């Protein structure tokens, strides 16, 4: 009785037919999705980007009946690094279906933006929820001066941020929703001990993205590095109104 | 949580990016999916096959672990025709991801089989649930002598059938499930007045289909014809 699409992964098998793997994204022998490159011992390496998109296209709206999609997605990730200042982060993102890794998008651009246009909203079509671990003010000039979760609308400079603490190796469980009635992106992220982070932003997704999109994850490292380990992912979209 | 995939169409838009259209399959201005060919006034015509598959592949089973999927799908369709003996039928089906319309598959082969291998189980990889309106024993030599619902396992000759009544322009609502614990396909179908049909068959899908499959619908006409109009479709599969 609705138009809808849903999928869930509890781990990531070696030859997954419904995922589009980009750049350095790969799977580990224990079915964890590794977004960024590792060496032969599984250690993270510099200057790497990897992404995945689900192959099923999501319809963001349907005009003739004035419907717009809601969206709900849950995912779990952890990060590992020997460094004091591990980098760069992982993001959930929504983009056109033919989206590809931009040139120059490693480091603090998180695999999402070209350096030429990273701060230029008119040149991009992307909504991302970022988990940003590296904020050095002399390179990541757009960042607040702390680790943070952000909502990114056509730019690596987030519209809203909240202070966040990276915890070496610990799973962060995230819920992201879009409510088309209030035009609100809501983010809730919780560590296993119950420590919670919340962030929201009003953005009408129909004004920034095309009718059909793909959804997925991106991660990068620059001169500093970490593994970006995606453990599980569920997603649902329903046309409403 | 689980490894699962679900989708639902309450009707069909002119633009549906996650469907693979094969042969004569197309959408109507009224957001109905029309499987078989029509003329310029929307009247059905002879000798036509159309199919749709969802673009998302379904993991039916995993060889390394022996995990197997359950499946549930619900759909609704209606048929229309000027003919006293309209033909040939519509089927839900499950097949390998690269499945295409076989040559010679119009008429009573429902877009699913080639004439030389339609009864050779070793040559096919398909599970279908057919809604068969044309049973002439002199051409459809594999059919029971009445309209019927059938469960087809690598053959156009159904493994099980139940008598069924075609109703011009009326919607049949259908549920098809696969239960991997009992290895049973079950089918329940109803018309708007409550008239009910049920059929089941025990078949281990892991014996007839590869690990990754696609799902969708096929329909055909031969010398006799009708439109095959898919109104809605929902699907869910979970790998246990
Ligand atoms: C010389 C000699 O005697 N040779 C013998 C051969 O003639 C025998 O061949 C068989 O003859 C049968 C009788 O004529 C044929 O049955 C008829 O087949 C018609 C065509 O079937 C099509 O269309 C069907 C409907 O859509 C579809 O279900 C079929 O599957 C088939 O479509 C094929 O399918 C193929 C896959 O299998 C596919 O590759 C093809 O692409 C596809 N074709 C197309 C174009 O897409 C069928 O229409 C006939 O049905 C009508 O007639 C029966 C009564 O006979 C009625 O019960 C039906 O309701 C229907 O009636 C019609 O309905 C209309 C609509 O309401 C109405 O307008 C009409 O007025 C009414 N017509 C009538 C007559 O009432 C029917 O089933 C059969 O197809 C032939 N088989 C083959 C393989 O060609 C042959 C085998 O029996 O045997 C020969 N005899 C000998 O060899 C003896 C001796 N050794 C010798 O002489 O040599
Ligand atoms: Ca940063
Ligand atoms: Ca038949
Ligand atoms: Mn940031
Ligand atoms: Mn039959």
């Amino acid at each position: 009785s609705t138009d809808s699409l849903s999928f869930s992964f509890i781990n990531f098998d070696r030859d997954e037919r419904n995922l589009i793997f980009q750049g350095d994204a790969h799977t580990s022998r224990n079915n964890i999705l590794q977004l960024t490159r590792t060496d032969s011992n599984g250690a993270p390496v510099r200057s790497t980007v990897g992404r995945i998109l689900h192959s099923a296209q999501v319809r963001l709206w349907e005009k003739s009946t004035n419907r717009v999609a809601n969206l709900q997605t849950q995912f779990s990730f952890f990060l590992s690094s020997p460094l004091s200042n591990p980098a760069d982060g992982i993001a959930f993102f929504i983009a056109p279906p033919d989206t590809t890794i931009p040139s120059g998008s490693a480091g603090g651009l998180l695999g999402l933006f070209n350096p030429r246009t990273a701060l230029n909203e008119s040149a991009n079509q992307v909504l991302a929820v970022e988990f940003d671990t590296f904020f050095a003010q002399n390179s990541n000039t757009w960042d607040p001066n702390y680790q943070h979760i952000g909502i990114d609308v056509n730019s690596i400079r987030s519209s809203k941020v909240v202070r966040w603490e990276r915890r070496e190796g610990k799973t962060l469980n995230v819920l992201v929703t879009y409510n088309p009635s209030t035009r609100t992106i809501d983010v809730v992220a919780t560590y296993p001990d119950g420590q919670r982070y919340q962030l929201s932003h009003v953005v009408d997704l129909t004004t920034i993205l095309p009718e059909w999109v793909r959804v997925g994850f991106s991660a990068a490292s620059g001169e500093q590095f970490q593994t970006h380990n995606l453990e599980s992912w569920s997603f649902t979209s329903t046309l409403l109104y």
